[PDB]
DNA sequence: GCAGTCATG
DNA sequence: CAGACGC
């Protein structure tokens, strides 16, 4: 927790936040060894193109602003970092709109944000890996994911790199496999891998998302779920719905997946965060 | 044995 | 909209 580096820098963010909320979410989801996550203090190893580096964003609410640390490889970029930081967190949303525009269901807990992510491929990775398991499995999972394919820093020795699309693609399906997956999974991990590869994986928000998704399903392994939660934790999509869910159908009391799918147009275009908040908001019961 | 989610007709 | 693949 001393500082990983010299320059030091601000982010504002408009209120409320619930700081508290976000960092537990990203805590129960830490890929050991990649991510560091404490009471309101959050670190991570990152690559902007070529650079390496690593983060830390401490939360000053009273200021309402965020403490950005770059490590020095990460200075050249630090413009894109921020970016990264401000996608990761939710730092450009205008609360009042969404809050407004979920009337009652924004009203118990508002400052609840979308939780993003860093790179896109990453996130990708994890919506796979993120299958069928715990979001504690996942984490393990994908800690031992990261340990065999990641890179280590070199002078952060205690902090690995995410697997790049590279050293992921040529990974053998065996291998794995042994970690702790079908062998299914293994193969759209290296699909995945391939696809950022090329340039068939969008690494930012489209413009027909709703197409986009269409395309993605295609992929083996990745159903039309896995393509939502992507978008929404991925490209940060925040009108995107999963009315096939369980956990929400088991809010929606015998209601088919097109049932649902028309109710939720009542809060387009922002049905990401309603979907976040019905599911971290127990006590919401929908209007008959 | 029960679900959850990724597949085809 | 109506079969095959970890608790």
């Amino acid at each position: 927790m001393a500082d990983i580096g010299s320059e030091f820098y601000t982010l504002n963010w408009q209120p409320p936040y619930d700081w508290s909320w976000m960092l537990g979410f990203l805590a129960a989801r830490a890929v050991s060894s990649v991510e560091t996550v404490a009471d309101s203090y959050y670190a991570r190893s990152l690559a902007v193109g070529e650079y390496r580096g690593v983060v830390t964003a401490i939360p000053d609410i009273a200021r309402h602003t965020l403490h950005i640390n770059l490590s020095a490889g990460l200075e050249p970029v630090a413009a894109e970092c921020l970016a990264k930081m401000s996608r990761l967190f939710d730092l450009q949303c205008n609360p009042q709109i969404v809050n407004g525009a979920l009337g009652r269901l924004g009203a118990a807990r508002p400052g609840l944000r979308l939780p993003g992510c860093v790179d896109a491929f990453e996130q990708g990775v994890r919506a796979i890996l993120g299958q069928c398991v715990s979001v504690a499995m996942a984490a393990k999972l994908t800690a031992r994911v990261a340990q065999l394919y990641g890179e280590r820093l070199d002078d952060f020795p205690e902090y690995i790199c995410f697997p790049t699309p590279q050293r992921l693609a040529a990974a053998d399906p065996q291998a794995l496999k042994a970690l702790g997956m079908p062998l299914k999974r293994a193969e759209a991990l290296i699909h995945l891998a391939n696809a950022a590869l090329e340039g068939t994986l969008p690494m930012t928000i489209p413009g027909d998302v709703e197409q986009a998704m269409k395309t993605l399903q295609t992929f083996p392994g990745i159903g039309r779920w896995t393509a939502n939660y992507f978008a929404l934790r991925g490209w940060q999509a925040k009108d995107v719905f999963l009315p096939d869910d369980y956990l929400i159908k088991q809010r929606f009391p015998g209601m088919t997946p097109a049932q649902i799918r028309r109710y939720a147009e009542r809060w387009k275009p922002w049905r990401s965060y309603a979907l976040l908040h019905i599911w971290y908001t127990e006590g919401w019961q929908p209007d008959e």
